[PDB]
């Protein structure tokens, strides 16, 4: 049983204290602008769960900083795409027609783990207005960061991710590896080195529920790995733990400089 | 089975807000109850939309003029003394005492109530009430009248929410659920005097700060409900449907809350 593992792996619990100090130690600081990825069970037995990670990187970064996080919502896509798990032929477009319309504080996010869940709910944090890719944000650049997420290309130079690269923000992944850090998407882009996609999802427009069309490139998280390995070797990755959690913390805009280079090759 | 491709092939046609709706009108949900409603998702079969269809359906058939309430506890807020699934060492509990964050309404997550519920008590005009254990959401007309005052001992008892739902002649909803999820059954325990009184503790805000608070409660049993909800459905009125894969009962609350009061009696 899962939550029986965790227990056993756990020497002592994990609180909001521990998680805010481990953060310190790890180089979080006052006023810095941060993209957080992260699974929970990795950290260990935690008391308070989602919530006290996300009072404790609070704690840390303060109303002076910015935290961001990934609120995917790729359960509203046109299912001709869905793979995990697919749907027969006969019920797209019935999906298409009955699926409900993106609302920022409603939709419930997909694969993103509880802190993300925890995180967009939590009084004061804003989430912008994309249908499939949307971010949530907390603190100083909140506003900025999530407004004017354009449709098509979600990931891109009009896109939170953007936005945090001119910021000079950090990326902070816990306990997951580089096949979760978004911000390498950027990367792709920039490079043009991803297919493109003709996707659907449905919007609230002038009151009305309407199914929309729009361009995505179809980011393939699995070539971040291999970025991410030799991003490592040449420089700055500050690495520790927080609990059992192995994490990460490095420049935004490091990463997404060279994954752009590694692309063009 | 809760994996994805099990809940696909367990389902002909996607369960959507529209076929869900129809559905929970056929079962005899109606515009203005008052009802309490408990569910799992997986049990439906395959919805377009997830929670959010089954939560719009509830309240596109209920409406503002009804109320629709869910229960919304936090049990990991608890003491750890009392844990099993799992217990944590003993040294362990104080610093949890210690550490474990306050309930804050707009914040504190469920614990084994559902995606639904996790939903629900995120929409807005949803009301949750004050208690760090045994809160309740709710929506609606009354939403404010039966959330209000829970008393902080005996939580599920006479000061509750449950209470406030007896005195409204409310309904009970059970989605794909048994009774050993039927929380209505608490009152019934409270008033026949038939568990135990225990020493509980949580976090709370009190005077502005985190506290470590302790209250007297009931040792809340859920395995005699099960065996009250087999009785009652022998004796009492119960109405059945399915909503998509999953089996339904609506039942009247002051209903299930005698009989089960009764039955504790001998
Ligand atoms: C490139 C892209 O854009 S992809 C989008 C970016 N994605 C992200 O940033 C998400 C990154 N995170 C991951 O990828 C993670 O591996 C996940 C979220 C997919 C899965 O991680 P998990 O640890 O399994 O899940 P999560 O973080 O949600 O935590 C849930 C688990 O925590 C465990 N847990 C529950 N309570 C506690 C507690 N108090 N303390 C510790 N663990 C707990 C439970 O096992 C729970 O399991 P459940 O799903 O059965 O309820
Ligand atoms: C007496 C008392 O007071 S007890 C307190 C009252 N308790 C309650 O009211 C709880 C009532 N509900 C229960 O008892 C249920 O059995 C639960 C919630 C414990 C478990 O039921 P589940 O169906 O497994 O959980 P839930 O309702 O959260 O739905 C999540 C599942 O839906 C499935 N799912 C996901 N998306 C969809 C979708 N679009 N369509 C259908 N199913 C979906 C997945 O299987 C997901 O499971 P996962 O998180 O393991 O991957
Ligand atoms: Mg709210």
């Amino acid at each position: 049983n899962a939550m029986n593992d965790i227990v056993a792996s756990t020497q002592l619990p994990n609180t909001i204290k521990t998680i805010t100090n481990d953060l310190r130690k790890l180089g979080l600081k006052k006023g810095m602008t941060v993209i957080v990825h992260s699974s929970l069970s990795s950290i260990g037995w935690i008391s308070g769960g989602a919530v006290a990670v996300v009072e404790a990187l609070m704690e840390v970064i303060t109303e002076e900083g910015t935290i961001i996080m990934p609120t995917q919502s790729s359960d509203l896509s046109d299912p001709k795409h869905w793979s995990r798990p697919p749907v027969p032929e006969e019920w797209w477009q019935i999906i298409r027609d009955n699926v409900p319309a993106f609302e920022p504080h409603i939709t419930p996010t997909r694969a993103m783990g509880k802190v993300v869940e925890c995180f967009r709910t939590y009084p004061n944090v804003v989430r912008s207005n994309h249908p499939l890719g949307s971010f949530a944000a907390w603190g100083r650049h909140a506003e900025e960061i999530t407004v004017n997420q354009s449709l098509s290309m979600s990931l891109g130079e009009e896109s939170p991710l953007r936005k945090i690269y001119d910021l000079d923000g950090y990326i902070l992944l816990i306990g997951v590896g580089y096949d979760s850090n978004t911000s390498v998407a950027l990367s792709e882009v920039r490079s043009g080195a991803c297919e493109l996609i003709k996707v659907g999802a449905p919007i609230i427009e002038n009151g009305e529920r309407v199914w929309k069309e729009f361009v995505d490139m179809d980011y393939d998280s699995d070539k971040f790995v291999e970025i991410g390995v030799e991003f490592e070797q040449k420089g700055t990755v500050t690495m520790g733990k927080i609990g059992n959690a192995k994490c990460r913390l490095m420049k935004q805009r490091d990463i997404v400089d060279f994954g752009t280079e590694w692309f063009r090759k």
